[PDB]
């Protein structure tokens, strides 16, 4: 079901500080190598009056490299797929809630994300488009009643060389209820998300991600 080269398509829509928009993306990657690239268009509501960086982490968990010794929750969830629900809090008060469905349709991964952001300061780096991409990070993953909870502290680079911190907790839930998933233990996922291309107003973006699971040291228990 999950081949060495897999394509994905995504619809992402919602609002940030009351501004409605819709984006569509399509890409491909190597799910067992933890690599993927996506080409994204803002098709409604552009140009967005906020940094695209705040959406970039909402566009793919099937594409994580898992070593022997750590079961891959996401790959095992197919054909039914899985969902994820996330609340992201930024240090300047911005809050983004995202609900995402992941499905496998005609051999393609198909994502739908609904996003609602509020409370971003009007003259902050996000709403003034003064961001410069995400620093690499490590997400902790914990088993929780047959799903996973992911916990992340991320740093968004800003003009002036500072960072805006954010944290989030993601609930990952499998839609497979025929067949069982072999649950992992506590582990960590290292991510690096890079912007490859962008147009002037960010209405076209290409981004690539590398994600590799690892054991979590003392925090692994």
């Amino acid at each position: 079901l999950i081949k060495e080269n897999m394509r994905m398509k995504v619809v992402l829509e919602g609002s940030v500080n009351g501004h409605q928009f819709k984006c569509t993306g399509e890409g491909e990657g190597n799910p067992y190598m933890g690599t993927q690239t996506m080409r994204i268009k803002v098709i409604e509501g552009g140009p967005l009056p906020f940094a695209f960086d705040i959406l970039a982490t909402s566009f793919s968990r099937t594409f994580i490299k898992y070593p022997k010794g750590i079961p891959d929750f996401f790959k095992q969830s197919f054909p039914e797929g899985f969902t994820w629900e996330r609340v992201t809090r930024y240090e300047d008060g911005g809050v983004i809630t995202v609900m995402q469905d992941t499905s496998l349709e005609d051999g393609c991964l198909v994502y739908h994300a609904q996003v609602r952001g509020v409370n971003f300061p009007s003259n902050g780096a996000v709403m003034q488009k003064k961001t410069k991409g995400w620093e690499p990070n490590t997400e902790m993953m914990y088993p929780a009643d047959g799903g996973l909870r992911g916990y992340t502290h991320m740093a968004l680079k800003v003009d002036g060389g500072g960072h805006l911190s954010c944290s989030f907790v993601t609930t990952y839930r499998s839609k497979k209820t025929v067949g069982n998933i072999k649950m992992p233990g506590i582990h960590a996922v290292s991510h690096r998300l890079e912007r490859l291309e962008e147009s002037d107003n960010e209405m076209f973006v290409v981004q690539r991600e590398h994600a590799v699971a690892k054991f979590a040291g003392l925090g692994g228990g």
